[PDB]
């Protein structure tokens, strides 16, 4: 059968990447990614029958991190017998490098050019279409591909079409639609996808942890001793160890190390980059003029697209047949290319500074995933415009090298991050990623004054030391957020540069899966004498009572601590009576304090009254979304009725309260004389309950100014009252009422009240209630009669 | 409700065929066709619910056969209540004969026709289209309907279309796909049917068997002394009673007879062949310018393809209504025809012998059905053309005929043998037949001197006696392959015929049901002194051990057999040690055994070896995919190292070896100076195997030629050591390599090593082994550069 005929072939050419693939291979860490390890089999396998369809899967990874040795180790496991040998007929792999948009060519024709033979039965194939697979590795191909609206899209296959269309057509399941995809690609290439794509499942790819690294360096080297002295000499240098998660930093070291080995020569030098390990690479495989054509054919391959390079393109940049390097690898189909699109990028910046060349305009034309890879391109060219590897580049290449494209990129940096241009393109980290390149510390101190607001998203070792480096290095950082994915180990050397800052402010981890272990690191952070950070939110931070213990120790030793966040995390009645002991402390400064739907009951609220009458400065408390109850509200009141009482702000939104406890409240609004906001709102307090709280709100002493019963369940019987209220209260000024059955004739009484001068009120809410025109009309000769008074009822 | 109106009117109209048909009726023997007894209720039912329409049933029978009969039967059974009452609406008869191309009518016209009402509730019927059936009988029409590229398909069946189209349209289930079709068709015209289908389930129709001819011929006879007698005077003419099988056959003597009878006249006459009984017939029912009116009338009808005759056609022929007589079945619509087509076809040929009148376009103009129609015409025109039954049908209807028509049927079987023409065209039974319809033995002689080689299929009596007849009477056959379907009973009559034959020397059997009766048959008849076959072929045979037996007596008694092969038969070990018996045997000239996947295992090689080293003859042994195993090889070579052995080639293929009985293997390529072949294809020797075999190869006294070592599981590592043979073995000639991960650098070592003078080599095969462009390059150099080596690398 040609079946397995076609598995010996790419078995045979799949066998090698010449070094054996199944001797070189070493296993990637493959994490789902969208949420409301994966194997391959499970992995193309329906998690769930009824979902929309599975076999899209897209493969997420950065430069180097091993996504097309991934696709092509699937496919050596599918031909010798591994992968599917249960039912999946064929594998076709789509390698973007040989697709161009400009040929136009059917899927016929490239089955064609990925089978052996002049003349497959594609018929066969066709009959087919739900066992066949299409590996479309790195779509980072070129630019212009899709950026523009895609035109028709082709269902006949026989149909011969442009390579951007016949893309399109079979990734939108136009073409062929049971035919099964898996897209290696890039974020940004993500982002292209995800505006291309309907329902795909999507797995990233990070590389290798530190027992696969120990598998790549015992793999590499064929003597055992040599790999343990090669591994034993990384090890004392972090950054290179944090550095291999990504296979090619590996592969690229373990060259140097074994060229340098061969030639009997010490192997202790070290590199702080990226662009360092390239230097040393380059330098070990390292006339001037060959150099210059390297950089120039670089920078044409970049600017036009082309990655595959023919012998009269090489002729055409000064470069002749006896100048080819170990650089070039060779593809015979006669093509040249690059051992990855890394070392075109680096040799393109190593063009711009010994296709136009001038640095603005390469900033300027962004795209595609090519805007990130340029911005790559600029990485490396971040890299090398250096007080430091400069000179040592120049006195080994015996190059010359100016220094006026450092104050281009600083004002290109300058412009970007006072450039407002949220959520486009790559925005924070890859800044970040430039300036750990350049390791100039007067420049880093000179370029990230423009920063402040910092938000940033890590999921690597390398975001977590790129980001410290950052933040100890800058000096006008306020607001910092901070986003975990998939934690403690670093986030002790996150925490400590944090604590060391001393500009800081503000400190957003909301949102996390922070736990208590990260919480008691914090604790253990914030509580640094040298500590400035005055707000903190932890907002469903995944906490529990645990933390409630550190935070309460950080309260009773930090006195900078102004303000403070834990809604949406199961502190519990015991989490606040181990809060409150902290809060009770005459060191405790904090001012505001967020408990929302925090799981706790009524028996917590004989410990926060505690805290009302005892705490000097907590002034705003928010305990709202949790079953306080009309008991709880009450034992809170009793101490809130203390005219020494200072708080200003209560919240009780959907606190589950009805009119009994009203009265109790009714009593802190005769008595407190600081309380100017209270919100309600969800609260089923009724017109009794309304009634109630107007005994309080009428009282000469009273000094609310921001009352909220929205979705209170209020009738027509109590617009009366409010109305009382309205021409009595010299104090209110603002009153939500929405969501309710207040009725066509309690507004009119509203209105009628309201056309006098003698209310002081200024802002009604009534939105998501709904009027008739006659209503309207009266509300809105309301609204320009009054301009000062503003009522919002839009429908 | 109309549903039982329809009913009982198919149930009136096909009552009568008058005569009861279910007085009539007898049972008719059916049998399912495609491979990888049947009743109609399972016939319509799905054998496998995942089979694609199995609603489209094809029936295949001769002419005569009774599939009209059949369906008519099948109707008034469904009509009367006794098919699928479960739940199946409508059946509608179409009869092909009435359907033309001409017309263009619409499928409502069409069940319009089939109704009996002028306005028959149609959409009620479209309504339920999958419970409709369409019964198209007789797809054997008229010729041109198909010949050409099918036109465009209609789906609206208001629509009227041409015959051609509306009848492609529905068969091709484009015309109310959810309808059933059920089409009674003939072979060749099953095979244009076929190039119209989709997955048919095809059903062949046999005839009556000897109790069914038994209760024919008491239906017939009213009288049963009457039908006791006729049945005997039948029985005792073997010829007659074997044609029986045929209802068409079984009513013209039964006409016969009772005509006869009726009128008090002996019933002794007996007929040879079909054209006897036809011209029996004629004599009992029969002026001159009547009989050449009837065929003319005929004749126009053959070529211009009207069936139903017209008075005004009737006229036009010199025939008056006064001449109307007892053949022409009146049907008024007012038509005429013939009692069955196959009685114009022997009209037609009466006219050709008493429209053109030239045989020789006859002859040329063939396609669709009418061709072996026209055959079946030239086969009466054979009956005719004799030197006895020309003389009295001269004398009966007094005319007369000439005999250079003969010469000239005998110059169209010349070049129909001459021209090659495989797999085109009814071939070589129907011819068997036209012979033996003539039955004059100088004629056959003559003409079956062109046959020689004869592959034939049967399945009836009558073609066991047709080529039984044909084969006794040819003089200068060589090969002669038979197939049987659906054994014993006429082979003992085929190979007595086959044994006295002086000429034959090949005898093909395979893939049979041949079963170890049929056997012994087959062995009582090769111990015939005087037969000469010389090469017996017996794969896939459903041999066992039993059958063994008798083969070892034939060798021990069978002198001149020299070749024999019973691949895949499962001999086993018990059947391979009766075998050695014959095969020691002194009067054994047996020379090459295939005993290919005979199921034998290590047990029966100690018989093996002691045929080797006994048996003066036997040379070529092939013992390939059996598990042997390493000792049994062994058990082999110990045997075979001897240098007085005469095998030359042995076979090996997919033996399960490893390399522990190579050594062994070596060591007869040592002592062992006629093995000049060895096959090893498929077993997983390995590089030390491939050494220890080269340790023999290279032996000064190896005399081998051709070795082949395709899918033996060899890398690299042993690249070198058969280069070593080809600068050093003065012998070999041939060298299959493939199924091999030999690798890139080991070709290129070949190549090295082949472009000197110094090898004598001629051919390497390295197909299916997949190299880079270099190597390519390289290997077509190579083969230019030697035009005597040849090397097969194709991609
Ligand atoms: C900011 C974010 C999320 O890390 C990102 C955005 O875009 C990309 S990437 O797709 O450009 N790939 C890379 O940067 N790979 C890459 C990395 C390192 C070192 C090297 C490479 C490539 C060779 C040396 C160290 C971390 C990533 C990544
Ligand atoms: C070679 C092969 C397989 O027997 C064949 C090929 O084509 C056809 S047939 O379809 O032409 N039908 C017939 O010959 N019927 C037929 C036969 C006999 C006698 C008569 C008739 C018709 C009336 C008398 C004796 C055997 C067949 C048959
Ligand atoms: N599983 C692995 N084992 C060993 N090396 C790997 C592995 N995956 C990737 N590499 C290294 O990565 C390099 C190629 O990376 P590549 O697959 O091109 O990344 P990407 O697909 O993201 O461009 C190779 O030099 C190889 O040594
Ligand atoms: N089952 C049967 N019982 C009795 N006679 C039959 C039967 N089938 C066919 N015949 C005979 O065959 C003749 C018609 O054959 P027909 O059905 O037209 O063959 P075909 O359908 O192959 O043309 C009739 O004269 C009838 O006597």
């Amino acid at each position: 059968d040609y079946r397995k005929k076609y598995r010996k072939y790419v078995r045979s050419r799949f066998q090698c990447i010449s070094v054996s693939l199944n001797k070189r291979y070493t296993r990637l860490r493959l994490i789902k990614e969208h949420r409301s390890p994966i194997k391959m089999e499970l992995l193309f396998d329906p998690d769930d029958e009824h979902s929309e369809p599975v076999h899209t899967v897209v493969f997420q990874g950065a430069a180097g991190i091993g996504k097309t040795i991934l696709a092509r180790k699937m496919m050596l496991d599918w031909a010798s017998g591994t992968l599917y040998q249960d039912r999946f007929d064929y594998l076709f792999y789509i390698h973007c490098r040989e697709v161009s948009l400009v040929t136009q060519r059917s899927l016929g024709d490239l089955i064609m050019s990925c089978c052996p033979d002049p003349n497959p039965p594609i018929h066969k194939i066709v009959r087919k279409p739900s066992r066949i697979l299409f590996l479309m590795d790195g779509f980072d191909e070129l630019q212009g591909a899709f950026d523009e609206h895609i035109g028709p899209l082709c269902t006949d296959w026989q149909k011969a079409e442009r390579g951007d269309i016949l893309l399109s057509s079979l990734i939108r399941k136009k073409l062929l639609p049971e035919a099964s995809l898996l897209i290696t690609t890039r974020p940004v290439a993500l982002e292209k996808l995800q505006h291309l794509l309907d329902h795909p499942r999507h797995v990233e790819i990070l590389g290798f942890s530190e027992a696969k690294r120990k598998e790549y360096f015992f793999k590499y080297f064929s003597d055992e001793a040599q790999a343990r002295a090669a591994f034993s000499l990384i090890q004392e240098n972090e950054v290179l160890f944090t550095m291999c998660f990504i296979p090619l930093v590996c592969w690229i070291v373990c060259t140097g190390l074994k060229q340098q080995m061969e030639s009997g020569k010490s192997l202790a030098q070290t590199s702080k980059t990226t662009t360092a390990v390239y230097v040393f690479f380059l330098s070990s495989l390292l006339l001037c003029a060959h150099l210059w054509g390297l950089c120039s054919l670089a920078a044409d391959g970049i600017w036009n697209q082309k990655i595959l390079f023919e012998e009269s393109d090489l002729r055409n940049h000064g470069l002749q047949k006896a100048d080819v390097s170990a650089f070039l690898r060779m593809n015979l189909f006669k093509f040249y290319s690059f051992i990855h699109m890394t070392f075109q990028e680096f040799f393109a910046a190593m063009y711009y500074l010994l296709p136009s060349r001038d640095v603005t305009v390469l900033l300027e034309n962004y795209g595609k995933f090519e805007k990130g890879y340029l911005i790559f391109v600029v990485r490396f060219l971040f890299g090398l415009v250096n007080q430091e590897r400069t000179s040592y580049l120049e006195k080994k290449l015996s190059c010359k090298i100016s220094q006026q494209i450092r104050l281009e990129l600083l004002k290109w940096i300058e412009v970007k991050a006072k450039a407002k241009k949220l959520q486009i393109q790559p925005s924070q980290l890859e800044l970040f990623y430039c300036l750990y390149e350049m390791q100039e510390e007067d420049f880093v101190q000179r370029a990230m004054d423009y920063f402040p607001k910092i938000e940033i998203n890590l999921s690597t070792r390398m975001d977590h030391m790129v980001s410290s480096f950052c933040i100890e290095n800058c000096h006008r950082v306020e607001s910092l957020s901070l986003g975990f994915l998939h934690t403690s180990s670093f986030c002790r050397g996150l925490f400590s540069v944090l604590s060391t800052s001393q500009s800081l402010t503000e400190l957003d981890l909301s949102d996390n899966s922070l736990g208590d272990p990260g919480m008691r690191v914090l604790c253990e952070t914030l509580q640094h004498p040298g500590c400035n950070i005055r707000r903190l939110w932890l907002g469903r931070c995944g906490l529990s009572h645990e933390c409630c213990f550190d935070i309460s120790l950080v309260l009773s030793s930090n006195q900078k601590l102004v303000e403070l966040d834990l809604s949406d995390n199961a502190l519990g009645d015991f989490g606040i009576r181990l809060l409150c002991v902290g809060l009770k402390h005459l060191l405790c400064n904090l001012k505001k304090l967020w408990l929302v739907s925090c799981c706790l009951t009524s028996a917590c609220c004989q410990d926060l009254a505690s805290v009302l009458s005892t705490s000097h400065s907590l002034t705003r408390l928010y305990v709202g979304e949790n079953a306080l109850g009309d008991s709880g509200v009450a034992i809170l009141c009793e101490k809130a009725k203390n005219p020494q009482c200072n708080l200003q702000k209560l919240g009780l939104v959907n606190s589950g309260l009805t009119s009994v406890c009203c009265s109790a409240l009714s009593s802190v609004l005769s008595t407190n004389q600081n309380l100017t906001h209270l919100y309600l709102r969800g609260n089923t307090l009724g017109d009794k309950g309304i009634k109630l709280l107007c005994e309080g709100l009428l009282h000469p002493d009273c000094k609310l100014q921001v009352l909220e019963l929205d979705n209170c369940n209020l009738t027509s019987h109590c617009c009366w009252d409010l109305s009382t209220l309205l021409t009595s209260s010299q104090s209110l000024r603002k009153l939500s009422l929405g969501n309710n059955d207040l009725g066509d004739l309690g507004v009119m009484m509203f209105c009628e009240v309201l056309k006098q001068q003698s209310c002081l009120l200024q802002n009604l809410g009534l939105s998501e209630m709904y009027f008739n025109y006659e209503t309207k009309s009266a509300l809105e000769t309301l609204q320009e009669e009054k301009p000062e008074l503003t009522v919002v009822f839009e429908p």
